[PDB]
């Protein structure tokens, strides 16, 4: 029935737009009207401001996602992003400690809910708008299904309003009102044994386990023999590369030089980006970010590493052997499995790759904002 959903100014479950549609739901909004008065919260239950760039509170956000943050479909495993890729995701240019909302159990003392924003500037059908891009929603697993969600989303909500910012960006495994945008996940298997040992992966009377580690070995040799990690230097070459690239789709994030430098440049066991410098120009680029999984209850492995592609332009090779580059960086990187939306050109490359499809999909949505839904090919933006 979507109770909260339907109150809030997204499409109805049944809404579609032509391509010229391209608007606010609710528009003319003024900052001077938005409520100042905290949501409130059950008894025993208060707002608290998290210090990301404090060791100590940004650890009692991990231990939070880590214990109660997504899980996937058959509950084998559950997201595990660490305390240095938390500070990276949420202290990007002109972020907001007042959009890191922490909820608090007022007599443990300890963190039981979380929300939190960053600002972005969101390029959809070729209106750039101001927006917040809303991730880590979490609610502690003994407090779910008490309509807490809601009060975090109100609370966000309004304190985004304040900074007279009127829509947002959020990406969900769950199918709310309304996706302008679904896109299904690909895996392609780099440590296959380990795969088959926790059950991301299987094999059949046609693939014995010699034959899957040999289905997918790979050379360890580059396409694009220079491909390197990048410096401060490839900054505005990046810029110029991906910020052009960018235009084609018909959802992207408008990046600053100064962006470029925050999400791309390297942060160990984060985010990698590998670059293609010919003559000074940055020609190619590779990027993918650290997002390992924890496994539940599997004697011998705690943990899945894998990398998640980010963003990869080529103008010197194929789409196909940038990829298949992106691959074995990520095997140089000790990640076990490279995971791909089929967002971009990306689906063009998985037969070709090996990728497998995997099990489910993620759905794009914004906020206050009316438009024509759209193929994932045509979205340009990928999420942390
Ligand atoms: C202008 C700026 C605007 C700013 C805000 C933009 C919007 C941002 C929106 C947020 C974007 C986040 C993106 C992001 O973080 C990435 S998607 C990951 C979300 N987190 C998880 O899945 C972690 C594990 N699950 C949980 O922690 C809880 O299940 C959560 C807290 C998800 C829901 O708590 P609960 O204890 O299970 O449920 P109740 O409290 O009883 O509440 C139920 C209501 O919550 C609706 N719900 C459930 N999951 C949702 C989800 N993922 N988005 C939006 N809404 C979601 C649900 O449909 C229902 O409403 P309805 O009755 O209408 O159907
Ligand atoms: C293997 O462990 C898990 C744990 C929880 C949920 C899943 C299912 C899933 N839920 N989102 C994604 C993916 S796959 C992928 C590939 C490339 C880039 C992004 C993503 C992605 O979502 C990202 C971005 C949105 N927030 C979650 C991670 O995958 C798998
Ligand atoms: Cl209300
Ligand atoms: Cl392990
Ligand atoms: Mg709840």
């Amino acid at each position: 029935d979507y109770k909260f959903w339907y109150t809030q100014p997204v499409p109805k479950i049944n809404d579609e737009f032509n391509e010229s549609v391209n608007e606010p739901f609710i528009s003319d909004n003024k900052v001077e009207d938005v409520r100042k008065d905290e949501y409130k919260l059950p008894p025993g239950y208060s707002w608290y401001v998290c210090d990301v760039k404090d060791e100590k509170d940004r650890s009692e956000i991990y231990t939070l996602l880590t214990d109660n943050y997504v899980e996937d479909d058959d509950n084998i495993f559950r997201f595990n992003y660490s305390a240095e890729f938390l500070l990276w995701a949420l202290t990007s240019p002109n972020y907001l400690k007042t959009w890191h909302i922490g909820v608090k159990y007022d007599a443990s003392n300890k963190l039981i809910g979380f929300i939190s924003a960053i600002p972005t500037d969101i390029c959809i059908h070729k209106r750039t708008i101001k927006m917040a891009e809303v991730n880590f929603l979490c609610v502690h697993k003994t407090l779910r299904s008490k309509r807490l969600a809601p009060v975090l989303i109100k609370e966000i909500t309004r304190r985004i309003n304040l900074e007279n910012i009127w829509q947002a960006i959020y990406t969900a495994g769950v199918y709310l009102p309304k996706p302008v945008s679904d896109a299904r996940y690909y895996h392609r298997s780099i440590n296959v044994k380990k795969l088959i040992e926790i059950g991301f992966s299987s094999l059949n009377s046609r693939l014995t386990m010699s034959r899957a580690i040999k289905l997918y070995r790979v050379e360890d040799t580059l396409n694009i023999k220079n491909m390197r990690l990048m410096k401060k230097k490839d900054v505005e070459g990046v810029h110029k590369l991906l910020g052009s690239y960018l235009e084609q789709f018909n959802l992207y994030a408008v990046f600053t030089k100064e962006e470029i430098a925050h999400w791309f440049l390297p942060i160990e066991n984060v985010i990698y980006t590998y670059v293609n410098e010919e003559n000074g120009k940055i020609k190619d680029m590779i990027s993918f970010y650290s997002l390992p999984s924890q496994i539940l209850g599997n004697d011998k492995y705690s943990t899945l590493n894998a990398a998640y592609s980010f963003y990869n332009v080529t103008t010197t090779a194929t789409f196909k052997q940038l990829m298949q580059d992106a691959i074995l960086l990520a095997k140089r990187n000790n990640f076990d499995v490279f995971n791909a939306l089929e967002v971009m050109q990306n689906k063009s490359v998985f037969e070709d790759l090996k990728f497998g499809e995997g099990d489910g999909s993620l759905k794009y949505y914004l906020y206050n904002w009316k438009c024509a839904s759209f193929a994932p090919a045509h979205v340009g933006i990928v999420l942390l």
